């Protein structure tokens, strides 16, 4: 019953966010989640007006790693499609709760030819910290979509990196 947030204003979701917590039923993600530190995400206008540019930056091993993708708007505001045609993988993301100015929770369903669908939940803040109560909100939202409590991780802040830096 994944629920897009009502009266969703996509123009207000743009800009910079920090990933502060994550949970997932994806076996691989389950194994690496504890290595993840607070990462930055920037949402902007895509190549076309129907795309959203996604840019994520995090420490991985020694370096500042940037991942970039183009998400497609769909027939539903708050729902975005991310197709990896080379992989035959489709991810579909949902903004289930946000107040635009402080926090957002995104749920992402991943469809593969080779395993059952997985679900991943991420908590974002406009700043690298938020009240404990939002952490709790996130926990219940993730559990309510089938993520076990043992598969939910609050990330350490370490802090931000910029690609190109020295």
């Amino acid at each position: 019953n994944i629920q897009v947030q009502e009266n969703f204003n996509i123009s207000r979701i743009y800009g910079k966010w920090y990933n502060l917590a994550i949970g997932s039923t994806c076996p691989w993600l389950k194994k690496i989640m504890d290595r993840m530190t607070v990462s930055t995400l920037v949402l902007g206008e895509g190549a076309t007006e129907a795309e959203i540019s996604m840019t994520s930056t995090r420490w991985r091993k020694g370096v500042c790693e940037e991942t970039s993708g183009a998400y497609e708007k769909t027939d539903t505001d708050g729902k975005f499609l991310y197709h990896k045609s080379k992989w035959n993988i489709t991810m579909e993301s949902y903004v289930v709760h946000t107040n635009y100015d402080e926090y957002a929770i995104f749920l992402t369903k991943k469809f593969s030819r080779h395993h059952g669908p997985t679900i991943t939940a991420k908590l974002y803040g406009r700043a690298p910290q938020l009240r404990e109560t939002l952490l709790q909100d996130f926990r219940v939202v993730a559990q309510g979509v089938g993520i076990p409590e043992d598969s939910i991780f609050t990330m350490a802040d370490r802090g931000e990196c910029v690609p190109g830096e020295q």
